[PDB]
């Protein structure tokens, strides 16, 4: 009785009623024994999390990140192997069970719509992988029956299912894909798998504008954690030969657009991309060819590009070469003066001021293709531009010259 009514508080709407019920959780799982909190992880694990699934969407005080403690201890303890001075045919077979079940509600609650609790599943099994010395897979292995028609769509046309759903399905076809054996292979040959790969494809591919025109985006704000989502996802089929250029191509389009959130989403799923396949410097430049082509006027130059040419070049270091360091500097000369230009016209403010010199600075210290002799030139804009401005503690260009200085220390104090 003391649980039962204990945990329903967890299921109470205001929000100090779940944090006590989650208080009384832990107290009862740190003060009572190890046999007794194993056949009551069912009820507190659905409690506690239920909690997350409610409170989402709504003001709390620190009730989640107590909440996500308490779940990363109850499950540390729970899934602690038992030592032998302690191993008995009970404990045991409690311990199994519970773990048994706890697992399969987690593996459940895996694709559930909901972000919060679909991220804390996935670190409590990683976590309780880690603990158990063994692999997320092997874990999951029994437990995979809950997602053999989650993970594949079963070609229920996802254009059916709300944002929020789609999302969720997103992330746990990573998750699950993703693993160090994976679960689920994508092979891309039954009907279903080609369905939803076509799905990805046409999601992480196609405009905003066609792609508003579905019910279910018409009503999106952003629209962009679903493209976030669906490149994760894409990326994560790194083991298909005939189905590779597609996966490069997407990946490179979002390497290559005008907004900064989906570029860093683009550079992160192609690095992670590159840990399981490869690209060569040919499809490189073709990819990136409308990049290039257009730095001709260095007017052309903004942070968007700037950005892009960074990430760029730090995912392919051997990409770019010593002419394009030259342009680069001379680029940065250019810029350089008409910002000099602009400050002794005091103006007004502009989003052109020193960002986009910060970063093609810093772009040199990331390009193993730039020589020594690049120093000399760099040191004697940046001073001039400082005498210029005579801006010597504010000075926002010190810190990419510093490390761009630290590749050649010799030349440098030299």
């Amino acid at each position: 009785y003391i649980v039962e009514r204990l945990c329903a508080c967890c299921y109470e709407q205001a929000w100090y009623a779940k944090l006590g019920g989650v208080v009384s959780i832990k107290f009862l799982m740190e003060r009572l024994p190890l046999t007794w909190v194993l056949q009551n992880q069912q009820t507190f694990l659905k409690a506690l999390l239920f909690v997350m699934m409610d409170l989402t969407g709504e003001v709390s005080n620190g009730a989640v990140a107590m909440a996500k403690t308490t779940l990363e201890q109850l499950l540390m303890r729970c899934a602690t192997p038992l030592k032998d001075e302690e191993r008995a045919e009970e404990i045991v077979a409690a311990q199994e069970k519970s773990f048994h079940h706890v697992t399969h509600d987690l593996v459940r609650e895996v694709t559930s719509p909901n972000s919060t609790v679909r991220k804390q599943a996935m670190h409590s099994l990683q976590v309780l992988a880690q603990v158990t010395g063994k692999s997320v897979t092997v874990i999951m292995e029994p437990h995979k029956e809950v997602l053999q028609d989650m993970v594949p769509p079963k070609k229920h046309l996802l254009r059916h299912q709300p944002a929020n759903a789609q999302i969720g399905l997103m992330e746990g076809n990573t998750f699950c894909t993703t693993l160090q054996p994976r679960l689920f292979t994508m092979d891309l040959n039954v009907v279903e798998h080609k369905v939803f790969y076509t799905e990805l494809l046409n999601l992480c591919e196609a405009e905003d504008s066609a792609l508003t025109k579905l019910p279910c985006y018409k009503s999106l704000p952003s629209l962009v954690p679903l493209r976030i989502a669906a490149l994760n996802a894409l990326a994560a089929c790194n083991y298909l030969p005939q189905s590779r250029e597609k996966i490069i191509a997407a990946l490179f389009k979002a390497l290559n657009s005008t907004n900064s959130e989906l570029q860093e989403a683009g550079e992160a799923c192609m690095r992670k991309f590159l840990e399981g396949a490869t690209i060569e410097v040919d499809q490189i430049h073709t990819h990136m060819r409308p990049l290039l082509m257009m730095l001709g006027d260095y007017r052309s130059l903004t942070l968007n590009v700037v950005n892009r040419l960074t990430s760029v070049t730090r995912l392919f270091p051997n990409s770019f070469n010593d002419k394009f360091c030259d342009q680069m500097m001379q680029h940065l000369r250019k810029w350089m003066e008409v910002v000099v230009i602009t400050h002794k016209g005091g103006q007004r403010s502009d989003g052109n001021e020193m960002k986009i010199c910060s970063a093609i600075i810093n772009l040199f210290h990331l390009i193993p293709a730039a020589p020594q002799t690049l120093v000399k030139p760099l040191l004697e804009v940046v001073m001039k531009t400082e005498r210029a401005m005579l801006i010597e503690a504010g000075s926002p260009f010190r810190e990419p010259l510093i490390k761009f200085l630290t590749r050649h220390p010799s030349q440098t104090v030299e």
